[PDB]
């Protein structure tokens, strides 16, 4: 058919995320996919974040919370079973982010809630007490496809993210509602059905649900390998950075932490972390700092030898250099 419907029966965040990843990069862009899942207690971090800084790893071990690193940039989110997650994927040029949005909107209204889009990534429900945000989401796009992933708040414990994150000095000095409040009784199963029907209605087509779990791996290419990597401690946590120097700042487009050693006046190793949505140029910068003379003018030279390779991140990259120029010497 033209449709693939995947329902996870597993609360394993590394399995669920593994599926979202295969859908986006492993699957062919021939079909249209809806994946619905939920996670047990998990902190999800952007791919370039330092969880040893971002997260209270000790409290996470105690209270039994998993850490998962996603392949996209950005900052950290907390998930419990009170979150219902979705991902839509469709090949281009026929796909756009309005389609998935309209489907979730459809399901929410069908469920009994007066919902509409607020800006790009948010869905809000209209209330006499005002707009309530019930859903966050993110969009990822390719030459051949677009993907829309997000979470709905059914009965999430909203006081939990604080327990599992460390205070970020420079970030601080730089509404949200559960559906069970509006629909007492709402459940994961009901939301999944409603989104599924709205999915089928829009496309004018019906497929059977492919129920998937680790006990029973899904019909996806290179999944075994993707799952093995996603659930690996080396990927999610990785070794903590142990460097002598640290340059850090909080910009409007993300925090940056530049760790490095200096020996004989030159950088002998470096590592960058960020919650930026586009870490790639920061990664490239770290690569170019290897062996660099530890001097302001020099840090700029390497940081502007990339501007040509990262046109879309021009502004940022120069908030960067102008920062290294005043932060070093
Ligand atoms: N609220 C924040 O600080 C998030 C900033 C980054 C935005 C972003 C978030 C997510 C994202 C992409 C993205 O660009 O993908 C996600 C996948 C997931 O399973 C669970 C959670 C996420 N979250
Ligand atoms: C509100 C917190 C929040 C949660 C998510 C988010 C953003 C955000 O701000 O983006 C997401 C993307 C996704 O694929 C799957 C799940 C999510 N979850």
């Amino acid at each position: 058919s033209t449709l693939r419907l995947l329902i996870s029966d597993s609360y394993d965040p590394w399995f669920n995320l593994a599926v979202a990843e295969c859908i986006f990069r492993q699957m062919p862009a021939t079909q249209r996919v809806l994946f619905l899942w939920r996670n047990a207690d998990t902190v999800v971090i952007g791919r370039a974040q330092n969880p040893w800084k971002e997260c209270n790893t000790r409290r996470m071990e105690e209270d039994n919370v998993r850490l998962a690193r996603r392949s996209s940039g950005g900052g950290a989110v907390f998930h419990d079973l009170g979150n219902t997650c979705f991902t839509f994927m469709a090949g281009k040029p026929e796909y756009d982010k309005t389609i998935s949005t309209s489907i979730v909107l459809n399901a929410l209204n069908a469920l009994g809630v007066s919902a509409e889009a607020s800006g790009r990534n948010d869905l809000v429900v209209k209330t006499v007490e005002g707009d309530r945000k019930v859903s966050g989401s993110a969009y990822r796009e390719t030459k051949d496809r677009g993907a829309h992933g997000g979470t709905l708040l059914l009965n999430a414990d909203l006081s939990r993210l604080a327990n599992y994150l460390n205070p970020d000095k420079k970030k601080l000095a730089a509404r949200v509602t559960n559906l069970t409040e509006l629909l007492p009784g709402i459940t994961h199963e009901q939301v999944c059905e409603a989104i599924t029907e709205a999915f089928f209605a829009h496309y004018g087509e019906r497929v059977e649900a492919e129920i998937i779990s680790p006990n029973k791996t899904p019909d996806l290419p290179n999944f075994a390998e993707t799952f093995a990597r996603q659930s690996s401690w080396e990927w999610n946590f990785g070794q903590a950075p142990a460097f002598s120097h640290l340059l850090d700042e909080r910009f409007t487009w993300g925090g940056v932490e530049l760790h490095f050693d200096v020996e004989k006046g030159h950088i002998t190793r470096a590592q960058v972390f960020t919650d930026s949505l586009n870490p790639a140029p920061l990664e490239a910068l770290a690569g170019r700092l290897q062996g660099c003379l530890y001097r302001a003018d020099m840090l700029q030279q390497e940081c502007e030898a990339l501007l040509v390779d990262f046109p879309e991140q021009e502004k940022e990259l120069r908030e960067l250099s102008a920062w290294m120029a005043g932060a070093v010497r």
